């Protein structure tokens, strides 16, 4: 149980898996997600959105003819997302943002 960037990295860099509380939008949506509400702590108490894939649809992440990028919410409790997000690359690269994907700074 954790929701910090380094915490997710340590946990993921050690177990090749996201913290025991990260669910993708895919499942969140099929689970019953609604824009005019943005539910989460209700259908998933003590959990956060993350695990999908970030097709670098922003040109703010390093690409390569053979690699993938994924995103995950950061600093969450009970309500909706925010501007803090962490980006983890298939090349073992850790990228973090704080204005909602607007800018981006590398941490590991």
């Amino acid at each position: 149980v954790i929701n910090t960037f380094d915490g997710v990295a340590d946990y993921l860099q050690t177990y090749h898996k996201l913290p025991d509380n990260y669910i993708t939008k895919s499942e969140a949506q099929a689970l019953g997600w609604v824009a005019s509400k943005g539910n989460l702590a209700d259908v998933a108490p003590g959990k956060s959105i993350g695990g999908d894939i970030f097709s670098n649809r922003e040109g703010k992440l390093p690409g390569k003819s053979g690699r993938t990028w994924r995103e995950a919410d950061i600093n969450y409790t009970s309500g909706f997302r925010n501007s803090d997000r962490i980006l983890y690359s298939s090349d073992w690269l850790i990228y973090k943002t704080t204005d909602a994907y607007q800018t981006f700074t590398k941490i590991r």
